[PDB]
DNA sequence: ATTCTCACACT
DNA sequence: AGTGTGAG
């Protein structure tokens, strides 16, 4: 009822794509470097930045050319392109390396290519018996921060982390195997081993957050990045939330979180607490207001889905500006290339994960429209065959063509999207 | 001119 | 089925 039933962790690879390239290209280790795609336009678009390049101001979405302006010594690894489009195979396969290690300790929800939530509730219960009732040495937690500690009556980072960890472990009630703080602590000892196993078995370093739910875990993980883990206890939530901007909380990063700020006239997550649940529901709907009411008291029940494998496999490409596709055979040729990349990933999925997709979603964007997708249409995926898929995807879109000429496409297409869905056992 | 995934609520 | 939001 105080949102302390579970022990949940979120593990997040540090500058992941960069690390995959650094393990592979030793010359890039401990240097400012980014991973780019499409070198031709403004040197390439940056999709990942090491921590040494972040110190210079280089960010994602920046053009490599522009990053070179902020950081002249910046080293670049460019993504493999296949069929004219960026190919992430290398990163997906490094990701499977980690997911399989993590999955030896507890059941995982894959959250992205490089983050995963862990429910440690049963594992913690198993260790709490094996541990008799003996103290938890600080040597079990060599990279753990305790959020909100030290407090009360050293000038270097490692000095502060130790003191906070000392105070936490001192006031720790190791005789009471049902106290939620002691469970987080044992969750944190498990994440330490999990993280040591990941770095040993892959060379990949990661940060992690430990708390009682997914949202507090995600936030905690970002508090002491890179290569560290943060425990956030229920007790720390009032002070943590009291100056936490609303947009930092997962799902509040967008238009909803902006309405909360404007409608309620607040800036910080802790300001939500003064409102009744019914007031929050009248403003944002039953589900959103219920969710906010509990979340601002550190309580959320969205759980760790037992799911390590994506649910849709999709292939898309943007054609911005003067590169928009304007002729029918252009559209035909790119749909083919997408279906091919899509085929290559579907058959690898059928062999590894014992399933087949059964519906083909095709989406397109017309020059002049506003939104991610202009139009969605679907059809049957019966055969993993690139030429049928592209033939079928064209068929279910050819009548979007406002043009009167057969050979031309108007309005020209600025995005093409093919997505396999509705998997079944095989 | 970032681009590219993937998930889910609502209808 | 098709649209819209959110996040990595
Ligand atoms: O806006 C984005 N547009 C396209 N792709 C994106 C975007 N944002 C994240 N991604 C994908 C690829 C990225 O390599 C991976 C890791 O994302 P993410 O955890 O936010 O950053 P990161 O691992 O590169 O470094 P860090 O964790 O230290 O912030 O997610
Ligand atoms: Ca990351």
């Amino acid at each position: 009822a105080t949102g302390q039933d579970r022990v949940v962790a979120l593990v997040d690879m540090d500058c992941f794509f960069v690390q995959v390239e650094q393990r592979q290209n030793p010359h890039l280790r401990n240097k400012p470097c980014a991973v780019v795609q499409y070198k031709s336009w403004k040197g390439g678009g940056i999709i990942a930045v090491s921590y040494e390049a972040r110190a210079f101001g280089v960010t994602r979405s920046m053009w490599a050319d522009d990053a070179k302006k902020l950081c002249p010594d910046l080293l670049l690894a460019q993504v493999r392109e296949s069929r004219g489009k960026a190919n992430l195979t290398k990163y997906r396969e490094a990701s499977v390396e980690v997911m399989e290690i993590m999955s030896r300790f507890a059941v995982i929800e894959r959250a992205s290519i490089d983050e995963a939530y862990v429910d440690l509730t049963s594992a913690v219960q198993e260790r709490l018996q094996k541990l008799q009732g003996q103290p938890i040495s600080a040597d079990l937690l060599p990279s753990t921060y305790i959020e909100g500690l030290p407090q009360g009556p050293t000038v270097q980072k490692e000095g502060m982390r130790k003191q906070g960890l000392f105070q936490w472990l001192d006031s720790l009630q190791i005789d009471n195997l049902t106290s939620p703080d002691l469970q987080l602590t044992v969750g944190a000892v498990i994440v330490e081993e999990m993280r040591a196993a990941i770095e040993r078995e892959t060379g990949f370093q990661c940060s992690a957050g430990i708390s009682h739910n997914k949202v507090l875990a995600k936030l905690a993980c970002g508090l002491n990045k890179p290569n560290r883990q943060t425990l956030v206890s229920h007790g720390s939530v009032p002070q943590l939330f009291s100056q936490m901007p609303i947009r930092k909380i997962r799902s509040l990063g967008g238009k909803l979180g902006a309405s909360v700020i404007e409608i309620l006239g607040i800036e910080y997550m802790g300001e939500l607490t003064q409102f009744t649940e019914s007031q929050l529901q009248s403003h944002f709907g039953e589900k959103n207001g219920s969710w906010l009411y509990a979340m601002c008291r550190g309580i959320e029940h969205d759980p760790v889905k037992p799911r390590q494998l994506p649910k849709t496999i999709g292939c898309s490409k943007n054609f911005p500006g003067k590169t928009a596709l304007a002729t029918r055979e252009q559209v035909q040729w790119w749909l083919l290339q997408l279906a091919q990349e899509l085929e290559e990933r579907l058959t690898k999925d059928r062999n590894d994960n014992d399933r087949v997709a059964t519906q083909l979603v095709v989406s397109i964007r017309v020059q002049g429209d506003k939104r991610l997708s202009s139009l969605r249409r679907c059809c049957a995926l019966t055969r993993y065959d690139a030429h049928k898929m592209s033939h079928d995807a064209f068929t279910v879109i050819k009548n979007c063509n406002t043009s009167g000429i057969q050979t031309e496409w108007s309005p020209p297409l600025t995005m093409l999207f093919l997505c396999a869905t509705k998997f079944s056992a095989s």
